[PDB]
């Protein structure tokens, strides 16, 4: 259930937070972009496969903030991610030539990170803790965590509660705490969401107050 990062990984992990250290909201743009590229896989899968969407009639992206909790939620309905998934795709990773590239550009690499497939790791920013909780067709419910000192998955004690996709959740620094803030929220969702082609919703407040997603783009 425990594992250790590469030390590929601890050391990008280092760069991409070293780096983005003054444009820290970019984590926002990055789990949005992969959440969309989610959603194409599992778009890719429903041609050729009939049940593919079994788990979840939707393709979208749903955004919420817990205040109270001091949370941030981002959830997908793509193709989700298995339990060997989740410790290779985010426990390992032209990775050498990304770190020289990475390194050299840094003695802007907001684009050098969203070009090369890493920008998950800059969740670390903004929280102290990041948990992907996901759901995919040819397995059960998992939950991934990590406070970037290692890293653990487990099968949802909740099962299936997601049908089919993933949700990050993070744990918020204290510094962090605007991100709580739903207009906070909303104008780096509507300004991460112009160029994705599915539909991504925020659960917002309008007023006496009621609750409900409001659409982005
Ligand atoms: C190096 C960081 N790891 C990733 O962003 C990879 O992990 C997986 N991943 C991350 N976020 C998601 C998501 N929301 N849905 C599906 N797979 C994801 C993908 O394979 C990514 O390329």
């Amino acid at each position: 259930e425990k594992f250790a990062f590469q030390a590929e990984v601890n050391r990008m992990m280092k760069l991409i937070i070293n780096s983005l250290y003054k444009n820290k909201e970019i984590f926002l743009r990055e789990l949005i972009s992969n959440a969309s590229d989610a959603l194409d896989k599992i778009r890719l899968i429903s041609l050729t496969d009939e049940n593919a969407l079994a788990g979840n009639e939707e393709l979208t992206v749903k955004i919420k903030c817990d205040k109270e909790k001091n949370l941030l939620h981002v959830t997908d309905t793509g193709v989700g991610m298995t339990r060997e998934e989740l410790v290779k795709n985010l426990g390992t990773i032209g990775t050498s030539e990304f770190l020289n590239k990475m390194t050299e550009a840094q003695e802007s690499t907001s684009e050098l990170i969203g070009q090369f497939g890493v920008g998950f790791y800059s969740a670390f920013l903004v929280a102290d803790k990041v948990i992907v909780t996901s759901k995919h067709n040819n397995d059960t419910q998992h939950i991934w965590e990590s406070d970037s000192n290692e890293f653990s998955v487990i099968a949802d004690p909740r099962g299936n509660t997601l049908g089919r996709g993933t949700t990050i959740t993070l744990v918020l620094k204290e510094e962090a705490s605007d991100y709580l803030e739903l207009d906070t929220i909303k104008n780096l969702v509507k300004k991460y969401s112009q160029f994705i082609n599915f539909p991504i919703y925020v659960w917002s407040s309008k007023t006496k107050t009621v609750w409900d997603w409001e659409l982005m783009n």
